[PDB]
């Protein structure tokens, strides 16, 4: 997978992030995302990175850790 | 590597985990963990699981991300 399992399974694409363990402005991808490149890929596409996150939906700023 | 780069970046065995935030009773791996079949070779060999974890150092309970 991209993301581990567990509590941070939710790859989602954030603007930034703070001390790799907070992600600031995070979407869920609009593709399935099946490999570590091609999420990289997609979210930096918008700006963003890749982060694997606690929640699967988008939000303002969530626990995430780095890809 | 094993660990992503950033803050968790120092793989560690641990016998346990917490919310996939904590590693418990943590040690540094005694032979290089250079891939991630080694890392968890060499610490299922203790009992424990290979954690990216945020100091390079035993400790009995750290913030640690499932590898
Ligand atoms: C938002 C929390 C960021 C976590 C940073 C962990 C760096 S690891 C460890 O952390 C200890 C506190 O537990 C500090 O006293 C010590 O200086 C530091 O090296």
């Amino acid at each position: 997978a991209v993301c581990p399992t567990g509590l941070f399974s939710n790859p989602l694409c954030c603007a930034t992030n703070v001390l790799d363990l907070i992600g600031v402005d995070c979407k869920t991808p609009t593709i399935a995302v099946d490999t570590g490149a091609i999420f990289q890929a997609h979210c930096a596409s918008k700006g963003s990175k890749p982060l694997c996150c606690v929640a699967p939906v988008a939000d303002q700023a969530l626990l995430c850790q780095k890809a």
